[PDB]
């Protein structure tokens, strides 16, 4: 295979025009040059998570007339699957179980519950942060970032080193940087902790400007 170390430094997300891509920024090792030179990666398909709260009975949705059969997991799975995809046009989705905690304020969430955990690609809409529906009671993780959930999830504090495996070539240069490499997903991106941070490139600079006499306006 193929994996390399990198050092970062910063990161970058446009929500707006390039959705679920995340840039990252920092130092590279070359030993032909002897040096430390300047790298880029892309981190691409990352997926929003939404958690489903199922339940505890079913509730009409009309007047509350619950009318007699319990919630199981596979009606939360199916629901989503008929209405409310169909509802807001998603097309493919992967959902599994999980269980999770809850201690804040948004009360009729119990302490300890199974969820139902639903992902699909950055690419589709987002649903409403208020939405109900016949066997779910509340959703959590709607306007969640891109990066916060790259950070969170690979667990990430700060600058350190990382491992990138199977990089690829880029169509062309997205990036002022003398190197450049992209991965496919979140997952190929792993943190060392046994290596001394490399060094860095600092520059300062000052300017004077100058107030034209006839017209108002600063010159450099």
């Amino acid at each position: 295979e193929q994996v390399f170390h990198f050092y970062w430094l910063d990161a970058y997300e446009d929500q707006y025009n390039q959705p679920g891509v995340v840039f990252l920024f920092g130092k590279v090792w070359i030993e032909s040059a002897e040096t430390h030179v300047s790298c880029c990666v892309m981190v691409k398909n990352i997926e929003r998570t939404l958690y489903f709260l199922p339940r505890e009975m079913k509730i009409d949705l009309n007047t509350g007339k619950e009318t007699g059969t319990p919630i199981s997991m596979k009606d939360v799975y199916e629901e989503f699957d008929e209405k409310i995809a169909t509802k807001y046009k998603i097309m493919k989705f992967k959902s599994k179980p999980v269980e999770k905690n809850y201690a804040f304020e948004i009360p009729d969430v119990p302490e300890k519950s199974e969820y139902l955990e639903v992902k699909y690609s950055a690419e589709m809409p987002q649903l409403p942060q208020d939405l109900k529906g016949e066997t779910f009671s509340h959703v959590f993780g709607t306007n969640t970032s891109s990066l916060e959930l790259f950070l969170m999830n690979r667990k990430i504090k700060g600058p350190c080193w990382l491992e990138v495996k199977s990089p690829q070539l880029l169509n062309q240069p997205v990036s002022w940087c003398k190197v450049e490499a992209m991965a496919l997903k979140p997952d190929l991106v792993n943190v060392i902790k046994d290596v001394s941070p490399p060094p860095l490139v600092v520059m300062a600079f000052s300017m004077k400007t100058m107030q034209n006499a006839k017209n108002h306006q600063n010159e450099i």
